[PDB]
């Protein structure tokens, strides 16, 4: 409030492995935190070029970036400057999963994410591993409190080359590093973009727009 | 076209919960443009039931949801032939369901025949124990695959006391004939239960569906 | 072995729907509790020929046969007479699921099971309801004391016409109908043969062979 | 096939995080791959003492030490040199889910384990997080070939502190490196004992017996 300013940057450090590969990203992203709305351009500096779609990373490269009504608690723009981290599921229905974790801090103008990720039974001849994904559909979050966290869930989906749809389901636990004003169950509705990438995703930028709302028929 | 404006409906409902066997009579009404409806239902047989009468309500009618033009509505579009559908419920704390649906139409009147068979309900646990205040207002995400429509929703029943008791929803649709297959969207409902009696054998509910594209997109 | 004969018969009335088909399935049994062995003989006495593979329906059609060492508390045949009931989750691999349930209850000699079988959500080019299936793996249940219950969980894999594996993961809650002493943790070993069948499976004969054990390696 | 000696030692290498908190863990190892018999002593070397149950990681900590009957492929044997990965997926009962994944090769007369483990959602109040977990129950892996790989799964159970069992799934997809000849469905039964350990679980002493077979009944 005081603590998160209208024009924020941040820093991101994730690495990972992914059928055992293992790879290392830094990203540079800024925004407006109070609008939803940001930007990153990510580097793969370790283990690139990938042999998997960029596409299951994307989205672990910015939880604080979401427009929160005034009447909607936001628990995120709430934990700091403590913080927060945050532990998702993902389940992909050829039986692929990944668990991934975040820590996320701030320095004056600046959040700073870690983020550790763990992905594994993707099959060979599917399409993370062939790489046959085109973005993700938007999406939404439906969030709800619970033990002093927030637990979110989305159905995800990915477009495929030549039509259809790849499925996961995100379970995303935020975890507050102090007692906040809890909200009521609400949802978060986003499209997250891939605006710019060179041949083989060694670089990627990518755009978000992140907005809170209540129930729409309610 | 096929569907009137105004039209009623017809459920039977019957199953088993926990083993525990059961029939639900329903009479209900509403306007498949305007995406309202309201339905009475009866236990006819095995009330009163030793369970929550939330589990059965979103089993009681997706005809009567409203599809923009610019949105194919895959269901009303499977008249007169109709359709069913197949869902999966997987509740938090280890319960399962599975509920099939036949609906049809004769004139004026849908007809919707479902089986239902939930199992694994902890003795103790809010269902059981009816510690249940409704479902929370949903979203289902749809979208189309090998000619039908795949529905999936989290789901929030309100618990006596505080906090929520969480279900997902799998629900497949299958049209009787090939139709016209929508993109990827959204439906949003609100079920409430607006009338009961003393041991829930006879409830009145009412429910809103809108469908649309995603809010940010 | 005073409520239950060395030498028993049994009754099966099925009845339940697959992908929103609805039939009915009547069987005569007879067995030794003692030794473990059972035959069945099964009629599609309503909804014949079915749609999809006899397989899935085979395993629902009785757990007082099951060999139980003298040290193994055998907690089905102690909740004789008032009997017992169970419930069922199978999990199929493609996303199939079903749901099933019994009441096994006691006369004289005669066991009687009523079944409640819902399975739904099975591929349409899928091996059950393109019949492709070959029978059940031999197979091992896990089971656990809790909260009063037995608790047993299979991996299940059904044979495929041409090669491979369909697989299905079990969940079976065992309910006595009073309380009896509690089983520590083992194993229940099966395998279940269709040894007769007409060319529809509209008559069918099965075999099954249970044992249980501790732990082979402990 | 005697690439693999009858007595061998290894090296494990492991790295992670339990809810965002990073730890790692060095072991050496000893044992008889034909025997199925084998010891290992760990030290965790980073991020000690760890704020969950030691039980977690101890079945991360040796697939080689397995013993085959003759007319049973041991897939992981016959892949050195070339060696193997493992990818596992762990679903415990009250949601938490880990992803790990091994690599193991070998030098020598020595293997080397290289593990990378992932948990999250241990809710706080959990048996994991406030370790009243009290050691596995002896387990059976079931294990079939599909595609070239070896696929296992087991109902594991851990024991609590007070009684009663805290529930976790496993399931293990092992990768030869290059085609061997691949077993029919069998089962590995397994017994995992903490031996010693100190205080904190900081220095940890295990045993495991692994055995494969045929089904019991068939
Ligand atoms: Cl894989
Ligand atoms: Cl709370
Ligand atoms: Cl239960
Ligand atoms: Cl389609
Ligand atoms: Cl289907
Ligand atoms: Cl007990
Ligand atoms: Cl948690
Ligand atoms: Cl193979």
């Amino acid at each position: 409030m005081s603590v998160i300013a209208t024009q924020m940057t941040y820093k991101v450090y994730m690495s990972g492995t992914v059928n055992g590969h293992y790879f290392e990203v830094e990203g540079d992203g800024k925004g407006r935190p109070y609008e939803g709305e940001q930007t990153v351009k990510l580097t793969v500096t370790k283990g690139g070029p990938l042999p998997f779609a960029w596409d299951i990373l994307s989205p672990q490269c910015s939880i604080p970036f979401t427009k929160y009504p005034e009447d909607i608690p936001d628990y995120v723009k709430q934990s700091f400057p403590e913080g927060f981290t945050w532990e998702r599921i993902m389940n992909f229905e050829d039986g692929a999963v990944c668990t991934v974790s975040n820590d996320s801090s701030i320095q004056g103008n600046c959040f700073t994410y870690h983020v550790k990720f763990s992905g594994l039974n993707f099959p060979p001849n599917g399409p993370v591993m062939q790489k046959k994904t085109q973005g993700w559909e938007p999406h939404s979050e439906r969030l709800f409190a619970r033990g002093g966290m927030l637990i979110g869930n989305n159905f995800m989906a990915l477009k495929l080359e030549g039509g259809g749809h790849y499925l996961c389901e995100f379970k995303t636990t935020y975890k507050a590093k102090k007692p906040v004003k809890m909200p009521g169950y609400h949802y978060v509705d986003r499209k997250l973009d891939v605006t710019n990438h060179n041949k083989d995703y060694t670089s990627v930028e990518q755009c978000e727009i992140s907005i809170a709302r209540k129930p729409v028929v309610a």
